[PDB]
């Protein structure tokens, strides 16, 4: 799995590469993609049967995700989460909110940012700092799955908006030259509404199979 | 109301000022607020009463208003509308499909804008503008409302991100002073999903009673 490389083992997880046959939304799921078109029915449906799965292993049975303030996903109690899905790859991680207080996972196809989105999604010394990383590594790309995973980690935590500009990202390289760590130092006002407040976040990313995979599991105390 | 002054007729407007004891989330809606502090819970519950309100005025009987992509609400068969909540207000407007193509509501406390706002929701061009406008009416705080009115109406159409770089608005001033028009021209790609496309949207403003209000309709062809 491409998510188990950027995982602790807290953590579930459920990814496929395609829309299977035969998934349907659970009933209270059915309003929220009534009038979507079938790329957007597709991608929802078969990133929540992912859900489902790592939610089972678990020991949690099949409950409706719905999408709250901003999108973000809505857990069953006692869950937390993170969903992503992008050209050949939808994927799921639950973990029990007694041993994670957030989840944030992104996943991008491995290649150069369009024209014009580094410059839109950096500060000064991250476009200094890619520059001096080391690979024939999509480090544009890398920065904004990185950058993603960010805000996805805190938003559940804080339900405030963090700019492309109000976190600071830095990587480290593992040996394998293909994945590595992040750390996201957050530039803005860091007080959370439960647990400790977010002056960082560490996760994890790598490049496998033609996409770049980003993950933050911040786990309770 | 202060809502009946920005719309047409075929759309019903429920609001009211604050949060009232007495009232309950549909329980399709817990969900999405069952981790939600209590002004979060207080406003998304009143708005969907004020939603509730204007849909049995339209002779639509109380159903949840879930939220789907980037928080859209999800109306009932046949139904568009809009929903805003600030400081001292909650609104829903909605209309029928056979008459409304979509609907973009905003309110906010008239007060000046926080610092940085104006800048990052401008063009250059706008900036200008805004300096020619007549009256001690806080004109930033109008712009942002009228920027979000556009997004919302805009969205459920596309599905395309609309930054607030890409609609230039122009105002019109009418003999009152407090109130008018605007015209939202789009800059990026206008193509709907269905129907002409999305080249400019209009609408109305309104101050009143500390608040300024803005409303888009967009026709059914
Ligand atoms: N504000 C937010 N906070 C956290 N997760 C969010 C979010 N808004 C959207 N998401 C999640 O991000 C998912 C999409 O990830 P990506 O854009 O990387 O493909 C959404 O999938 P769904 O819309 O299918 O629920 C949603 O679950
Ligand atoms: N992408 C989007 N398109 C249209 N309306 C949206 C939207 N995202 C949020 N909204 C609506 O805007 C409302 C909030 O407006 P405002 O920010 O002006 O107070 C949301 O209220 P709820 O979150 O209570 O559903 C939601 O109904
Ligand atoms: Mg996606
Ligand atoms: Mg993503
Ligand atoms: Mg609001
Ligand atoms: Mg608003």
């Amino acid at each position: 799995s491409l998510l188990s490389l950027v995982l602790p083992d807290r953590v579930a997880s459920a990814e496929v590469y395609d829309d299977p046959p035969g998934l349907s939304p659970l009933p209270e799921e059915e309003p929220l993609i009534a009038r979507s078109v079938a790329k957007r029915r597709n991608e929802f449906v078969t990133v929540r049967y992912c859900a489902r799965q790592a939610l089972g292993e678990l020991g949690v049975g099949p409950v409706p995700i719905l999408k709250g303030d901003k999108g973000e996903p809505c857990w069953p109690d006692g869950v937390v989460g993170s969903l992503t899905h992008c050209q050949g790859f939808r994927g799921a991680v639950v973990g029990r909110s007694t041993d994670v207080r957030s989840v944030g996972i992104d996943a991008e196809p491995h290649d150069v940012l369009p024209n014009g989105v580094l410059d839109a999604i950096t500060l000064p010394i991250e476009r200094a700092e890619l520059r001096g990383l080391p690979g024939d590594l999509h480090w544009d790309r890398i920065l904004f799955c990185a950058k993603e995973a960010t805000y996805k980690a805190w938003y559940p935590l804080t339900h405030r908006w963090l700019g492309f500009e109000d976190a600071h990202i830095t990587f480290e390289v593992d040996g394998s030259g293909t994945a590595g760590s992040f750390r996201s130092r957050i530039l803005i006002d860091p007080v959370a509404e439960h647990g400790p407040p977010l002056t960082a976040l560490d996760g994890r990313w790598s490049v496998r199979d033609g996409l770049a995979v980003t993950a933050i599991v911040l786990l309770e105390h």
